[PDB]
């Protein structure tokens, strides 16, 4: 419990953006790929 665990609860959404942005890094090394073969 806290007096505003919505201060936090931002914290463990910023985890998972920051996980996205890693998958996306892994997707931008096949972007160049996608194109070079276009």
């Amino acid at each position: 419990h806290s007096d505003g665990i919505f201060t936090d609860s931002y914290s463990r959404y910023r985890k998972q953006m920051a996980v996205k942005k890693y998958l996306a890094a892994v997707l931008g090394k096949r972007y160049k790929q996608r194109v070079k073969n276009k």
